[PDB]
């Protein structure tokens, strides 16, 4: 009761201040033969990070502790098998009989307690954006089972709270994966759950296009500027795993890209967010056209559409800010991908008509970037920076290997850059062995 709120309060503290456990998930595994029944008393947990203190208590930082290992638990439990890179494979009787129970445990505790948690941290991007990795793990057909329904709505109310709250990506792409789990999985709540969403796009549509009409009026204020990127980070997080089709979002985007290739003064992480937006918009767009028996104004109206975004991200290219040019650059090597003639692949032979083909001018664009963004000259920010430049190469590499660009140009850079291996590689390598 506090005799195993000592032991986890401990626990917290040889994770964070002994550098013998780097991962949160590794060190859970490594006791989890020995301490299973200590590491799955979430009602000691939730206690610990919910109540008010007597005396001592506990650190912003100890608490995020808490919070990061107890998710690491309930994973363990969910699952019956070692994290992402400490697996090896076939459950006994017994240790799928504990799973089940497990599994019941922490969806009847968490259905009660994850609401109150978020409530008290609902400000706490990083603590937050952990807490709802927990849902994924429920055994959702307990929402009805067990009478539960005051607890769904309490967690879509909290779930509401935060993105109103937060512009942060982590914590937006978390609660929107939250909202597609409580969804397709159970029809029992799939009712419920999909006007709580419904509603809360609504509320941020209405929100984002007056921002929008606002900031193209007008001098443009600080505020202004807030709003428009404000709104459209919540509604662009979404647009992935949520089909937000039916608001014409395309539309305003579009307009706010157009207004800074124009006037040249759009902020950059709107157009960023403006371009990825649009992106999923016609993502979504597609699927809607390869499932349907789509008629010919459609796929043209669609490819239409396709054209219009492909000169804009082109267009996007020149844009001073290199934030910009790499987004346009990674839509333009995704979608040249998208509609090539892989598309008319498994007998879709109709979508002929949506087939792109990138010009010489648009090419040549495509080269520039590599030769200025992928190979330039000159810590933790940097091995990150290097993996980003790394998928902007292997996502131009696609474009090559099926000579949607000139594949003989591409090589001609990648001998210039590669010349000092070709030049001198060798000599280096027998050097090094020897010491
Ligand atoms: C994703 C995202 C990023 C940034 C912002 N907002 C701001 O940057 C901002 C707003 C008003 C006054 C001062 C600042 C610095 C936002 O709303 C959404």
């Amino acid at each position: 009761m506090s005799p195993n709120g000592n032991l986890i309060r401990m626990l917290v503290l040889f994770f964070l201040e002994s550098e013998l456990h780097e991962h949160a998930a590794y060190l859970v595994d490594s006791l989890w033969e020995s301490s299973q029944e200590l590491l799955k008393d979430w009602e000691c947990m939730t206690e610990l990070l919910l109540e008010e203190p007597v005396e001592e208590a506990m650190s912003d930082r100890q608490e995020s502790a808490l919070i990061e290992l107890m998710v690491c638990t309930i994973r363990q439990a969910a699952e019956a098998h070692p994290p992402v890179g400490r697996g090896t494979r076939v459950l006994t009787a017994k240790e799928r009989k504990t799973q089940i129970d497990d599994r019941n445990k922490l969806t009847e505790h968490f259905i009660i307690t994850l609401p109150m948690l978020l409530s008290k941290y609902s400000a706490d991007a990083e603590k937050v954006a952990n807490l709802l990795q927990i849902p994924q793990y429920f055994d959702l057909e307990i929402y009805s089972t067990g009478r539960m329904e005051k607890h769904l709505d309490a967690l879509l109310k909290q779930i509401k709270f935060v993105v109103e709250k937060h512009v942060e990506s982590d914590v937006l792409e978390a609660c929107s994966k939250t909202y597609s789990i409580l969804c397709s999985e159970e029809y029992t709540i799939q009712n419920r759950v999909d006007i709580a969403r419904s509603q809360l796009i609504d509320e941020f549509v209405d929100r984002f296009n007056h921002s929008v009409e606002d900031l193209l009026q007008e001098e443009a204020d600080d505020d202004d500027i807030y709003n428009v990127l404000s709104t459209l980070k919540r509604l662009t997080s979404f647009h992935n795993a949520h089909d937000l089709t039916k608001w014409d979002l395309f539309g305003n985007c579009y307009r706010l890209l157009k207004t800074g290739i124009e006037h040249g003064a759009m902020p950059e992480q709107i157009v960023v967010q403006a371009l990825q937006c649009s992106h999923y918009s016609i993502l979504w767009q597609l699927v809607k056209i390869t499932d349907g028996s789509p008629s010919k104004e459609d796929l043209l109206v669609l490819r239409k559409t396709v054209k219009s975004f492909l000169a804009v991200c082109q267009q996007c290219l020149s844009n001073v800010n290199t934030p910009v040019k790499e987004q346009a650059f990674m839509l333009l090597c995704d979608l040249l991908m998208i509609f090539s003639h892989q598309l008319m692949t498994g007998g879709r032979e109709g979508l002929q008509p949506l087939v792109f083909n990138p010009d010489t001018g648009l090419q040549s664009e495509l080269l520039s970037f590599v030769m200025d963004h992928v190979f330039i000259d000159q810590e933790a920010n940097k091995i990150e920076a290097l993996h980003k430049r790394r998928n902007l190469l292997a996502a131009f590499s696609k474009l090559i290997i099926y000579d949607i660009v000139d594949m003989h140009a591409a090589a001609d850079i990648f001998k210039h850059y590669m010349k000092y291996y070709n030049d001198y590689g060798d000599i280096i390598k027998e050097t090094l062995s020897k010491t």
